[PDB]
């Protein structure tokens, strides 16, 4: 065939051959070995995978069959916990312990601030959000509406110095906010020079220092006119730049040509939710691109190197110019053909996924042909989403320890960042995070995947609230103040992140400053951000929230119940008029619709999507799973209609067809012949069917087809 016979394994060429020629050379492993050891943990865990995902399907069938033959008024909570408890869903809570994962790098044990998630296979795009470790916040503030487009300074071809001289003032404000003078405001400084090692800024009238000196951290340049000043504000260091002579600087009362933020301090480099991956050739060119960046040669532009600066008292030092990389791997569900065993049967994507991007990440602990490119104490960083409950996570523990054994690395080299996305685990999550409590480098609530699941549970209780209904209902609320108390509890605070979700909509910045705040105001660590520039735009956030106060003051807290975790988003009687209902199918089609033609099509896992309302959202298959599922939830209950659904989905397709494009092939009018519209269909009308309501099988399985399709 085109396929490589490694005991019962049969792999496909072009994954072969990448391994042996790209990814194992200078890791000092074995080749004969490594496959041996990948023979052996596909036969020895796939068993195990398999029983864990045959466990969510009998626990699912209980529930559903639970909610079918009940009559009762409102859910009675206290037979429902114990119907739970019964059936082994809700397992015992353990005795309170603190985690003992160690060698773990400062930027996840200690440093509060964004974190950035990109798809894996856009090479641009990931070399963009390693380097958004610094950020402009000039650009940031200058190419976004936080600085209004109001009469006189909107963006035009050329530089608005009306809106620049905004811009300049906003941040000004910022550096009083985060690093204020002895006197005085920086919107009046004209010059900044060290003087004894300390930091001295020129007002009109007199000269000023940090009213904490320890908040100056370093500069450039000639200490007696300095080409810029470091400052640390909250464990973020902020670096005013000093050109007179730039465009900006000209202009400018103290020649400052921008304000550089520490913006992206981690970034998850994604081949889950975010990518389309379906087949060897998909997966290696995702697995080539983790390799660059470990390697630190990936190229289409560069990696940035360290930065160097002169101390306060006058010594060297440098600063990391990468953001540490994390890696998210697939979860426990999905099979790839990449490999298959002598039956024809896929083998686990997920196990693959441990041993490869573990193999490649050896490399980001070693030197680059200069320093190695991420983690300095040994660990490598690997993101495990859509895990459900305690056992699941022993489960990643124990691949990890035997892919540890398989490529010679020390036992718990292997960390792990812990999804809370799943209903089971977070009504379990201190076990989980037990479980895993010697790899655990952060929790992190995956909203989206969470209310997905929260429909597909509850799928039989009844009607689920409309979408933009979820993020204030009571399950949620609790969910997220639950994950921060368990992850404070277990001792996370100065160990591992406590991390909140992603903010979705990419062009409102104004709003995204505004209310995103509310993440590090309840003690999240970290939080997810889809750009380099709303990571530079987040930041701001961590210097206004001290989150490490926040999180001591939050200690011993339990803010969430159990019955407030378990209560479930059903809608009361008569919740909506016919002007809403046909909103919520119109804008749930177009966003199916958007992002599936572009998935099945073109093989791209993240898009952004105009909603009904012309929000360009960024979708990627958490937001999908949502979608789907509560069209699935209407459709069973009678809120909608086949016809309903089709009818918007037809109608939604022409506009889908005309947002898109030298790939794109319209979806309508031929419907039946569009893989894609198809596709996206049967998210719907099969979605009660798929295995906790994941869109991969069906995505995968017609992304496929397009493939094959296009080879002839
Ligand atoms: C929803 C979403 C959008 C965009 C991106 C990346 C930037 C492309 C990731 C996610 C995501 O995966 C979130 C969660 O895992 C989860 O809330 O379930
Ligand atoms: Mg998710
Ligand atoms: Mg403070």
């Amino acid at each position: 065939t085109d396929r490589v016979s490694v005991g019962n394994l049969r792999i496909a060429r072009v994954l072969y051959d990448f391994v042996n020629n790209e990814a194992l050379p200078g890791t000092d492993i074995d080749p004969d070995s490594f496959w041996a050891g990948v023979d052996k943990v596909v036969a020895d865990l796939t068993p195990q995978n398999q029983a864990l995902l045959n466990a969510r399907d009998e626990l699912q069938a209980q529930i559903d069959k639970w909610h079918r033959r009940r009559v009762i008024e409102p859910i009675d909570m206290d037979a429902y916990r114990q119907f739970l408890t019964e059936i082994g869903y809700l397992l015992p809570e353990p005795d309170d312990f603190t985690i003992t994962t160690s060698g773990v790098d400062a930027e996840i044990t200690t440093t509060a601030g964004p974190q950035l998630v990109v798809p894996v296979l856009n090479a641009r795009f990931a070399l963009n959000a390693a380097n958004a470790r610094w950020g402009s916040l000039y650009d940031a503030l200058y190419g976004t509406d936080v600085i209004p487009e109001t009469d006189g300074a909107e963006k035009g071809p050329t530089y608005n110095k009306v809106r620049g001289d905004k811009v300049i003032a906003y941040a000004r404000k910022f550096l009083d906010d985060s690093v204020p003078l002895s006197s005085g405001s920086f919107g009046d400084a004209t010059g900044f020079t060290v003087q004894d090692g300390q930091l001295v800024v020129a007002l009109p009238d007199k000269s000023t220092g940090l009213a904490n000196p320890g908040q100056f951290a370093g500069y450039t340049g000639a200490a007696e006119s300095p080409t810029s000043v470091l400052l640390i504000n909250h464990g973020l260091h902020i670096e005013i730049l000093i050109d007179p002579e730039s465009q900006v600087g000209t202009t400018d009362r103290a020649g400052v040509k921008d304000v550089i933020l520490e913006s992206a301090i981690t970034t998850i480099m994604d081949f889950e939710d975010s990518v389309a991956a379906v087949d060897a050739a998909d997966k290696v060119l995702g697995y080539r691109n983790w390799l660059g960046l470990n390697k630190g040669d990936l190229a289409a532009r560069v990696l940035n190197r360290d930065r160097n600066y002169t101390a306060p008292g006058g010594g060297q030092f440098t600063l990391p110019g990468r953001s540490l990389m994390f890696v998210r791997n697939v979860g426990h569900l999905m099979t790839n053909d990449a490999i298959v065993d002598t039956d024809g049967s896929e083998v686990f994507e997920g196990i693959m996924d441990a041993l490869f991007t573990g193999l490649i990440a050896i490399h980001g602990l070693k030197a680059s042909d200069g320093p190695l490119i991420n983690s300095r104490t040994g660990s490598i960083y690997i993101v495990k989403p859509k895990m459900h409950g305690p056992a699941e996570v022993a489960f990643t523990c124990e691949l990890f320890s035997r892919v540890e054994d398989v490529l010679g690395l020390p036992q718990n080299t292997m960390k792990i960042g812990i999804m809370d996305e799943e209903r089971r685990t977070t009504v379990n999550l201190k076990a989980c995070i037990k479980a895993a409590a010697d790899r655990v480098v952060f929790i992190n609530t995956g909203f989206l995947d969470r209310t997905g699941d929260e429909i597909h549970t509850s799928m039989e209780a009844g009607p689920m609230v409309r979408k933009g209904t979820m993020k204030s209902q009571p399950w949620i609320l609790a969910y997220e103040d639950h994950n921060v108390d368990a992850g404070l509890a277990a001792g996370f605070s100065g160990r591992a992140q406590v991390g909140k979700g992603m903010w979705t909509m990419t062009e409102l910045m104004a709003d995204m400053v505004e209310t995103k705040i509310a993440q590090p105001r309840a003690g999240a660590s970290t939080a997810w951000v889809p750009s380099p520039t709303a990571a530079t735009l987040h930041a701001l956030h961590y210097h206004q929230v001290d989150v490490a106060a926040v999180q001591q003051g939050l200690a011993g807290k339990r803010r969430a119940t159990i019955e407030q975790l378990l209560t479930i988003p059903l809608a009361k009687e008569l919740a909506w008029a016919p002007d809403e209902i046909r909103e919520e199918v119109d804008n749930n089609c177009q966003s199916i619709l958007g992002y599936v033609v572009r998935w099945v099509d073109q093989g791209v896992g993240a898009s952004k999507v105009p909603d009904i309302h012309d929000v360009a959202l960024m979708e990627d298959r958490a937001t999908l799973r949502i979608s789907s599922q509560l069209l699935a939830n209407w459709l069973r209950h009678g809120v909608i209609t086949s016809a309903d659904v089709r009818a918007s989905l037809e109608r939604m397709a022409p506009l889908v067809d005309r947002q898109n494009d030298v790939a794109y092939r319209p979806m309508a009018p031929n419907f039946d012949d569009s893989i894609a519209f198809l596709a996206a269909q049967e998210l719907i009308l099969s979605g009660a069917q798929q295995p906790n309501g994941y869109t991969e099988p069906i995505l995968h399985r017609r992304r496929r087809e397009f493939k094959a399709r296009a080879a002839e």
